[PDB]
């Protein structure tokens, strides 16, 4: 997409040289903002193929408020396994917090249906976000919230959607993140009677690994394709219950997939 | 200032009406990003006279974790009194979290000792980041916290850091707030030997009041003025060592103060 490939180059001529957690050196620029308008199009890159299957059942994972893989496995979906522990857990992260963040004096705060309910009753309100950065369980999640924190807003009956993204693997990464909010934006849109607005992203921390670079020139050589179409074919009874079934993705025709090594 | 005014109008062009908490209404647009090199100066407002008393008695008050108001009218600043019960109280708003956010099994974590210690030692971390989004308090606090959420960088010996803004008063907030953040990147960057870089600014719901109108205009209408510098006089021996005498303002000459009504 258009506004992914001018990142890929930005980083390339402006990104200096950092070390990282990983090891493996990255070019890195910090604080970006790109906007996308979902009437025009499902934002998912067509100059790599890029795998649905992986992306659609994160989030229902996440949904569920699931930090096992095991629902992953069942799926055919492997993207988690490098930092599961020996019984397929990642502790607390994105799908606890989402769905089950622990209170000081012993609740749980489901956050989705917090959202819910504010959206129903409170549209104007500025106050709809949704947080994984719960500083109290940082030490115990096999990676900290890379998608943080986002914010909701309605305006003239659409429903737009804001992430901060403090780290952003620009290669791996982002375009799944992308497309996952994207789809969480119909979602909620569909369940609370809305039109779907834009989806702004901002990132923090925004890098190319150093061994991603061939691969970074050859999708910077590729014509972007007209964006597909999503299709939700029911409505369920709920944000809970959602199935892969539910999703078309028409009109998708994308350049051929590219590997690249992910940085544990 | 330039970045300013642009805001400002662009709110004025491309905002739309909305109704809000207060009952005031605005206008309001929603994701916007801006960038301020702090070598090139210290980015105070120029077409205003701002209240620099208030500024940085607020900031070092979130710095001893402190929610009631009694220090700041010790100081003579007022700008908290209009959300404070009959003690003075707040609840557990900025301060508290990030000197004292409590985890769900008795702990109380210093998010500020803990970026000090991985700015000091883990420089080129991803995760440098305070929060005082504490989902499991929101609802004790007078307000739901407006600068939620921070992330610092380090990169050639330049301390930067971003701010997630989910709701930005343009007229009578954001000139405070981007000073405020801008003086603890000094202070930091200080703190750590580090050269100051980049304060990148993020706003969710960015809006004006519709009774802040003819002052928007008059502001509008005014040509910046040369950014002042600053100054801080001694090194303490910790970040929260400092006090008000510790700063200087050189060569700060704005136009006079616009006076505005607060929406509570
Ligand atoms: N350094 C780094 N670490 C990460 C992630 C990341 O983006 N970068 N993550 C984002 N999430 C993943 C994990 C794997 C793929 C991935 O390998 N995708 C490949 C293979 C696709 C597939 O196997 O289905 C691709 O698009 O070509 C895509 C997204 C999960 C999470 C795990 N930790
Ligand atoms: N709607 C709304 N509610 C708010 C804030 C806000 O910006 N907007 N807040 C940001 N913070 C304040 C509070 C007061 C002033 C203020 O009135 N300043 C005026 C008077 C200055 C003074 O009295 O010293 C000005 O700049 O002209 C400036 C910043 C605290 C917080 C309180 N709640
Ligand atoms: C889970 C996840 C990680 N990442 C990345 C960004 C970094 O490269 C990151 C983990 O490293 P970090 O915690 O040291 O930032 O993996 C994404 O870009 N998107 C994701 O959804
Ligand atoms: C405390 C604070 C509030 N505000 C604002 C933005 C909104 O106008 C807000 C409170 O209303 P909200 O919680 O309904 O968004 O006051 C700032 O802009 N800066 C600040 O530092």
């Amino acid at each position: 997409m258009k506004q992914y490939l001018e990142l890929m180059q930005k980083v390339l001529d402006e990104g200096t040289q950092k070390n990282d957690r990983t090891g493996t050196g990255t070019l890195s620029i910090f604080g970006h903002q790109m906007r996308f308008n979902l009437q025009d199009g499902f934002p998912l890159v067509t100059t790599k193929r890029c795998h649905l299957r992986s992306i659609i059942h994160e989030l229902l994972w996440f949904l569920q408020g699931d930090t096992n893989i095991a629902y992953l496995h069942e799926n055919n979906v492997t993207i988690w396994d490098e930092w599961a522990d020996e019984n397929g857990d990642l502790g607390p992260v994105y799908g606890k917090q989402w769905r089950a963040w622990p209170t000081p004096d012993g609740r749980h705060i489901d956050q989705i249906t917090t959202v819910l309910n504010q959206l129903k009753n409170d549209p104007d309100s500025r106050r709809i976000i949704v947080s994984a950065w719960n500083v109290g369980e940082l030490d115990k999640m096999a990676l900290a919230p890379s998608h943080a924190f986002f914010q909701f807003y309605v305006a003239d009956g659409k429903l737009s959607c804001q992430l901060y993204q403090r780290s952003c693997d620009v290669f791996l990464g982002l375009p799944f993140n992308i497309a996952s909010y994207a789809l969480l934006v119909h979602m909620m849109a569909q369940q609370c009677d809305l039109e779907v607005g834009d989806f702004v992203w901002t990132g923090g921390d925004t890098h190319l690994y150093s061994n991603h670079m061939d691969q970074t020139h050859l999708q910077l050589s590729r014509e972007p394709r007209p964006l597909p179409k999503l299709i939700i074919k029911r409505k369920p009874e709920s944000i809970f219950d959602y199935r892969f079934e539910d999703f078309e993705i028409e009109g998708y025709d994308p350049h051929p997939g590219i590997k690249a090594p992910v940085a544990i």
